[PDB]
């Protein structure tokens, strides 16, 4: 059903947690060690030269729905890869860039996804960063999102009938982690103690008010 | 308050989002091309080698309260660096890390967060593409997540009270997306129509659940 | 000013012809033999790998303003090669397509002018043997063309003006070749011979129509 | 009436476009895939060896009046089956030569034309190249030809009695084709607008001349 | 006499050894380091190009009885040569094939004789290899044949009475070979050690039996 | 049995012929066209890198008593398999040598038996043009041989004790092959006509003796 | 006493030598036929991750006064285990450096000392390499050194008197090893012969005039 | 005068040392990145493929008196390169070996000089471990050897003539190092302070006793 066709730090990745998963993953590289490596992290793992396309038949390809081209340092295995893809009907072909102009060829050639994983991963950790509160987080869209915080001294002991942030802020507490203990859709009775995850709901910048005076 | 210290495919998304951000960020590289290339991108932008301590004094970067170690390809100078800043007193040091190597002694010598963006995009695509409607999400927890979905045509025209997910699957509907138009926290009378987005929040194994029955 | 990348019956000839007629031309190849065979029929040879880029920095090939990409039995180099070509924002790359799918690809991966050398030369021949007759010939058009004819026995001391073509036929003669020599425009009295070359002008359903009645 | 030996980029070519034209074409091709794929664009095709002597005789290939030998990679099967030929008395054998040996055991052996595609191809290209307005040509002799032109900049809103080729250049210009639309043998009034087809008729260098003070 | 026109590892030992029986050779080459390697293994040694005629005038070849054509890499030098060689009557002109074809188009040019000389080769390693014994032989028909074998245990001080190969075996005893010393149609007193040459001459199967049998 | 590494013009005809013979042989190359023109020639035919020994390992090239290695255009690959397969102690190693080096260095590596094609054919044509006559021999010794003749006039109708050999020249008649069919040990009353088979028995210079005055 | 880690090409020898020194040498490696293999040149031989901190506290590490951290294909391994080593308050850490950045990151997280063999082996070689003559030589400091020479046929038959080197160039002459018998601190009158070994102590500038004008 | 061509942790050290100290050195690296590294550190630097034959030719490795075979992971490359360069008749080859085996084929081959660097570490350090006051020393046989020392507590303020280890120990001190300062054939009445260097020369075992007792 899946097929990783470069075993690096980001397709090996995308191999292990599919197979994690439980579904399975056909892995393919060129290099025997990885390949040998990935062995217990695959359904089955093959050594094979991508670049030439009866190899790509060998491996029986065109049997998969989904066929990940994961290969960073070299943009001429990677577009080629791709184009010899595009050649077998693939359905879905998903490829990571290396630059602008790789996600352009990437693009005209027919690639179904492109993938700047440094970047979207840089977008996640500067606004980790911004606010030292945010753990992690999902926008809704451009001006709504749900918001994963790290408690503050100024919100222990604190109730949420205590911070009302559904009236004076208009967002909503939707899940409280403490000491890996979670509560999902807590009641306003519930206490909040530092250093626990809180779970917001609402605009960006209402968020952001209810971070500046409530914690 | 912010400095990058490798200017690549990483750590240059970093300080070209921080700077669109309007953050003050100071970029370094010992590649002068790149250097010049993220002029317009940061605050400041120099050439010098990060594995070299008088640089770094140079540098002045004991005025920064965050320094990002961005430097892929060769571990030398992310480790070496790394360890420079710690006797520097660096308060927080973030670190990409190449595999679980260089994770164990960035720990062990003081690094205050080691990311592997390869690693958690690779699972963040891995869940993206095990189910095509997964648009996004957040994990809470190991086992609890909130996850955005693509509505399909078996949620066409279906209301919230129809699909009762708060007791059948114990998960809650957070927000419907609808033509760009949102709704935060819709009532039970509200309708999800196909193509839109569903905001669904609880355990991983239960969405999943409400995925395969339901949608 | 032009660069031949593939030094074989293509691109040898183009290399060849072109330092023929008196313009400077840098050919490569990666086969050392060919190289030597074309030192004397070039200003510049050099052995090189066309798929590597830096070979192709060091060859100075953006001081081109024309780069002939002429390799056959790999459409990898080819694809490959007219791809870091691009990159390289070379004003005019002319590639020698293998197929179908290769003048595809070549079209989207930004190639200035697709050439299919045996599908013209197939379509010239079969002009050219498809009538006894033609020599040679231009297509003005779709409908529209000028005819190079050999004179036979039905055309022997006939005159112009009693083949009166600009009006039975509608089609113009321009040029009749007599024993090597040469008459241009010729006005109604000259006499045609056979076995001599006849120069007509016009429609191509026409010229057939003259051809089947006339000679 | 005419014999396609081998189905390849040249051969194939030469049996589509003459099936095109309306004459019978016998295809043949030790491959089974290429008679398939030529099935539609020829009389009849068949399987057969063509280094095969009594396979030839099954073909009935003394019936026919033109064999064409059309194979590549392979300078065995196409002088092996030339020389067949010569021995089965077929009146006209063409066959494509690979280099300056094949031409010359191909002439010895009793081939009444040897065609080198790609060096004409190339020499059409080259003087295609030379200059960029021409589209194509036709060389009545040593000294005169007829030219196809790109019009330029320099060409446009201008008339024929304003462009004085028949006296300032001794050349005649002949048809003026605008926006697919085309104009045999154009009165001196006729307009001329760039991006059109020009075809002038004279001598080389005088067409040159006007080429370089004219446009 | 002889002329060597392929100085390599087969023309070349041709040359060598005819010029150590006394026979005078004149030896070819277009490579001047092997024309200058066999000058002390040929009457005369000369630089030329096999291909050309004018050089294969001024070589003086139609003086030749016998003229070798032994070039393997290149298939064109070889059947040109052998063609511009049988233009200029040239009474024997024998020829390295390299395959089927080779023999194929040399046998239709007129080829004397057409030389396999790694397939002969491959018949006698491979009876060398059949049997352990066998040191050489020759075929005097299908059936009938001499062979030289190499004495076991089995046939130490063993007398030619003592192995009666006329009646037993219905083969016959020609020579045998002790250190050096040869013994021509020995008598049946006489005594075979071990390690030495023994000739036997009969039927094939016969001699296996012997063979198996007596050694 | 036996083992052949190289399907070339020499190792090929040595895994068909000894094919031919009856044994059992198994066919290794690189080249899949090889492996599969030689499956009807051969017990089993396998595609295989000789230079890997993981690859040697799979074939179960311990399991055979004879195996041959034939490289023609590349000398590193047959040192290194004569070594691999010297490694794992193959009882028989024949190796085709290039040149005097080649020898030399597969000499030291343990080579079992050393064969140069070229050169012993070139010999033995090299005795078959010094003597018109002879289409077969054996070397006995470095003096001593047995010579088969073909017939010429000078011998027609002549019997065996008019042409008294034994006593005149001291060389012995062995067999006659007259009209296909054969005599062994002929009596003298026996007759020769021309064009038959004569095997002579003795010395060289008398052989050549009887040549001269006889025939 | 001594504890080896990684048993390849560098520890598995200073495993072997402090075994056959006589002194007790515990060999440690993850892979089981190096633990094999180096169980007869050990006192004890262990399969052990040196990754792993539980398996290093089982192999009683600590009982250890040296411990040499020799790992080749990953500087993982090395540093980590090194790092572990120093947490486990090993007394002397020896660890093989792989570059710059391996000696770097050693010399900051404790290595006592840090090893580049292939650096002073590679020097020494150098010096071998830049005069044939230096057989080996010792540096005393920067300025000062020993050096063993290959003596030439200047210095044939010539006594130490006639060399006198004490005074003319201020080095001594040390050692003469003439033929395999050795003569140390040899007085005035002794004689050395050519390619015997010349011991020579001073500067280094000296010595080489002494090579300079002396040999 | 020297070629390096292999830039690893070995060759490369070899390069950057020969090129330090004033020798002309080119370095030849498969791997791009390498061959840039070494670009400062060489006179000329080169991507090639030691394995092929065309590419050395290339390099003009014939010009060069000394060529180093340094490639340690792939002892197959490594054997062919050696290989290919004593095909050319190269003068001096010095090859690096990775194991016995290795050793012996390199021996057999035609080596000049084979080196184990790590082994000669090995041992070093072996002699330097059991008494700290070894820092390095250098066998001028297999019985003799010179040793450098570091004084400890029991040749604090000891003067020569007191320490007889002329007579007692028949060895002889060479030079003392005191703070830096160098002291060549001290004379007896020479202090020699503890922690100091000392340099002595002698039997190896009779050196230890003197450790032994004395130290
Ligand atoms: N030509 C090729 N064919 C097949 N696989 C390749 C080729 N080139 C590189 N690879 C594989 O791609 C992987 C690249 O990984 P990496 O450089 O870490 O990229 P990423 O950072 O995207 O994971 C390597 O593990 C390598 O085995
Ligand atoms: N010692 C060093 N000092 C300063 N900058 C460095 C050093 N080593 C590498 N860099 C910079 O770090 C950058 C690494 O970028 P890249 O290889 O793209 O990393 P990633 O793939 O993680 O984005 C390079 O542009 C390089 O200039
Ligand atoms: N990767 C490459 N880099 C440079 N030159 C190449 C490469 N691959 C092939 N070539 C050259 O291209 C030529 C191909 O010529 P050929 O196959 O005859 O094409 P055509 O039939 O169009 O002339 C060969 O001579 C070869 O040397
Ligand atoms: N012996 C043969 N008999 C018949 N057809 C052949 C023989 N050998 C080759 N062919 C055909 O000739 C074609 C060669 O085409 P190709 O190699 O593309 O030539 P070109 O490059 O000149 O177009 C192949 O499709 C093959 O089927
Ligand atoms: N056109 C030619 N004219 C003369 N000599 C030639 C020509 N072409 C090749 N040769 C010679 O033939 C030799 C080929 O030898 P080789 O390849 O070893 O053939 P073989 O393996 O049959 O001995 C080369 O040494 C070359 O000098
Ligand atoms: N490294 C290798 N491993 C296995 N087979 C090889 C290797 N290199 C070449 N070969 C095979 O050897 C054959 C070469 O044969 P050839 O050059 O004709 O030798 P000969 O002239 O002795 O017949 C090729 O068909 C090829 O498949
Ligand atoms: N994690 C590990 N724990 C223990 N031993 C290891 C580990 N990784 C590698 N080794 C051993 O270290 C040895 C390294 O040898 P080698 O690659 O030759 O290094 P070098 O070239 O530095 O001598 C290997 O034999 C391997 O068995
Ligand atoms: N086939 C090859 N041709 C040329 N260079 C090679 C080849 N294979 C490896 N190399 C080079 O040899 C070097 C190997 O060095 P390394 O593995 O560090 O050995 P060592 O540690 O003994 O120096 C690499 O830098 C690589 O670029």
């Amino acid at each position: 059903q899946f097929a990783v066709i470069g075993l690096g730090r980001f397709g090996g990745s995308i191999c292990k947690e599919l197979h994690r998963m439980g579904h399975e993953v056909l892995a393919v590289d060129i290099n025997e060690e990885k390949v040998n490596a990935y062995a217990s992290y695959a359904t089955h793992a093959v050594i094979a030269n991508a670049t030439e396309e009866n190899e790509l038949l060998s491996l029986g390809i065109r049997n998969f729905e989904y066929v990940i081209v994961a290969i960073g340092p070299n943009i001429q295995a990677s577009t080629l890869t791709t184009l010899l893809l595009k050649e077998l009907d693939i359905p879905n072909i998903w490829v990571k860039a290396q630059n602008y102009y790789h996600h352009k060829v990437l693009e005209k050639i027919g690639a179904d996804r492109i993938i700047h994983p440094e970047k979207d991963m840089g977008v996640k950790i500067a606004q980790s960063l911004s606010d030292e509160n945010v753990l992690n987080y999902i926008d809704l869209s451009d001006e709504y999102s749900i918001v994963e915080l790290l408690a503050t001294r100024k919100l222990d002991s604190k109730s949420i009938i205590d911070l009302n942030v559904r009236a004076k802020y208009g967002c909503t507490i939707l899940a409280i982690k403490h000491h890996g203990d979670i509560c999902l859709s807590p009641a306003p009775e519930d206490i909040i103690r530092e250093q626990d995850c809180l779970v917001i709901m609402g605009h960006k910048k209402d968020i952001k008010r209810f971070e500046n005076e409530g914690m």
